[PDB]
């Protein structure tokens, strides 16, 4: 494999196991710390291109000599799918495709698969004061992974998840040819708009639509004890509104212990704090927040204090490519809900929270409604729409360097926290989201070990319907047209129809 490689693209992009910086490149973008002690986080190389002439050759020599593809850009992917494989794997790196390309007139950008959000948002606040892009919340996330996956943030009950905004894209299919919207054809525009883009090709450039922001943007955030009986009402009326109300407010809410359980209510809204004030008090009146309470600032300075850096902080902090705070190993999953928890099984499941050390768990929900009741189930594979009230995500974390039974404790507890919750989340399918991505809900079976064509996608259905629902079997025949060999393979790639 590497000497295919380095006849082939310059020396100067390729880390080998016995290269002394290839422990960095590696490590720099293993995002979710719990994977840096995995033993299946061992590429044999590591590709970093610089252009896009050095993509097709590492296509042909992983092809030729089995070595399995892994595509990182952002490397967040939560169960670090971009850098870990059972079987002999490389990863190519798209970190230096990263150039960025803003129309402030034509409201669009051209954005690179290894630019992060945060350069995306400095590069349109640089030009424009009222334009943005609802791309998600995380500043060091990649584009190349978030936008083909959903891509949620406190901009999406406004203006769609980052997939629903997208009009053009640049894609390198399993033949290394470079195609964009026009020659890729609709069936596979729509694929990679949230389908998981890695299960049809690599991704080197999106087209988005930029949004009309407002120039004041208002925020607030504040902190409750959950045994408060104003706390569990706030709690109890969230349920019902949190998706309904005026799609221009989002409010996110987290629960964890500190021994009490606290409560953490925070909300952006798209607009000035004295429409806000009348808003709240007629649909939250309860929580007593005065004007005071609500601060007004930028699109892109509440995108600032949402990854916890000061709110007069230089644009520039959305330039680093590292979280700004050590990170601990963890393990989520997640479940959407239709219909109110009982007020009695949400204090239950709370109620979980004081079972592992304080404060290291975690639920919290985050709303649907608004722009996400407004779009159809198929318009692209994302299928979670009109229906949902939240989706509430589940979490443990833990220090680096516990022991094996201890983080297996962990990882039980978050299992049956979720196995609690069964009978009152979605059913048929019991619906996941692509961006928290869990292999618990299913995996792929070795292509080898099945019975039938019919067999693989059957077993494959299992997590695939979870995340898109019947989008799936669409994908299915689109991935039998464009990776027939299946080229693009892992744990939840969506599976061609086998000829043989
Ligand atoms: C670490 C982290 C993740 C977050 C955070 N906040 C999020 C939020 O507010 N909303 C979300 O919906 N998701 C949030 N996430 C999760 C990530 O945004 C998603 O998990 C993305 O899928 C991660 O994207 P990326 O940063 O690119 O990480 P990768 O591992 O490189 O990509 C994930 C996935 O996509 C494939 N892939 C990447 N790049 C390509 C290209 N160019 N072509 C095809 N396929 C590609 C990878 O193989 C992998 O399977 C907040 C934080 C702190
Ligand atoms: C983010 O960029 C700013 C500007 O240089 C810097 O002050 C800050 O330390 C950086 N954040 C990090 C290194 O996490």
């Amino acid at each position: 494999f590497l000497q295919c490689l380095s006849s082939r693209i310059p020396k100067s992009i390729i880390y080998a196991s016995n290269n002394p910086s290839y422990s960095n490149v590696l490590d720099s973008t293993t995002q979710n710390p719990r994977f840096l002690s995995s033993s299946t986080r061992n590429p044999s190389v590591i590709v970093t291109p610089f252009k896009i002439s050095h993509i097709q050759p590492t296509i042909y020599c992983s092809k030729k000599h089995g070595v399995q593809i892994r595509i990182r850009s952002g490397g967040h992917d939560y169960e670090g799918l971009s850098y870990q494989s059972s079987v002999p794997f490389f990863i190519l790196d798209l970190r230096n495709i990263n150039s960025i390309q803003v129309d402030v007139e034509k409201k669009s950008a051209w954005v690179e698969a290894g630019a992060t959000l945060g350069e995306l948002y400095y590069s349109i606040a640089k030009k424009s004061k009222t334009l943005g892009f609802p791309g998600g919340l995380c500043s060091t996330v990649g584009v190349g992974g978030q936008l083909g996956g959903g891509g949620y943030g406190y901009q999406s009950r406004t203006y769609g998840l980052a997939s629903d905004n997208i009009i053009d894209a640049q894609l390198i299919d399993a033949r290394g040819r470079i195609l964009n919207r026009k020659s890729m054809g609709e069936d596979l525009f729509w694929a990679i708009r949230g389908g998981g883009a890695g299960s049809f090709g690599i991704v080197i450039a999106w087209k988005v639509r930029l949004i009309d922001v407002p120039s004041t943007v208002t925020v607030f955030e504040t902190v409750r004890m959950w045994e408060d009986n104003v706390t569990k009402k706030f709690v109890h009326r969230y349920q019902r509104r949190a998706s309904n109300i005026d799609k221009d407010l989002t409010i996110f809410l987290g629960f964890r212990t500190t021994i009490q359980i606290i409560t953490i209510i925070s909300a952006t809204f798209h607009g000035s704090r004295d429409r806000l004030l009348p808003l709240m008090q007629e649909e939250f009146p309860e929580l007593g927040l005065g004007k005071e309470d609500f601060k007004e600032m930028s699109w892109v300075q509440s995108i600032v204090h949402y990854n916890n850096y000061k709110d007069d902080d230089p644009l520039e902090v959305l330039l680093n490519k590292t979280v700004n705070f050590e990170p601990n190993p963890f393990k989520l999953k997640s479940d959407y809900v239709k219909k109110p928890i009982p007020d009695d099984v949400l204090e239950k499941l709370l109620a979980r929270l004081y079972e592992e050390d304080i404060g290291y768990d975690f639920v919290e929900f985050f709303p649907y409604g608004g722009k996400l009741s407004e779009i159809s189930e198929s318009e692209i594979p994302f299928p979670h729409r009109a229906g949902n009230l939240y989706n509430l995500r589940y979490m443990a974390s833990w220090k680096q360097g516990e022991n094996t039974t201890r983080i297996n404790n962990h990882l039980s507890w978050v299992r049956s926290v979720y196995d609690s919750m069964t009978p009152y989340v979605s059913k048929n399918p019991r619906g996941a989201y692509l961006n928290f991505r869990d292999l618990d809900i299913g995996v792929n079976p070795n292509e080898s070990d099945t019975t039938s064509a019919y067999n693989y996608v059957k077993q494959a259905s299992v997590w695939g319907t979870k995340y898109f629902k019947n989008n799936f079997y669409k994908m299915v025949f689109i991935k039998t047209l464009v990776d027939p060999t299946n080229f693009f393979t892992y744990e939840q790639s969506i599976p061609p129809i086998l000829h043989h």
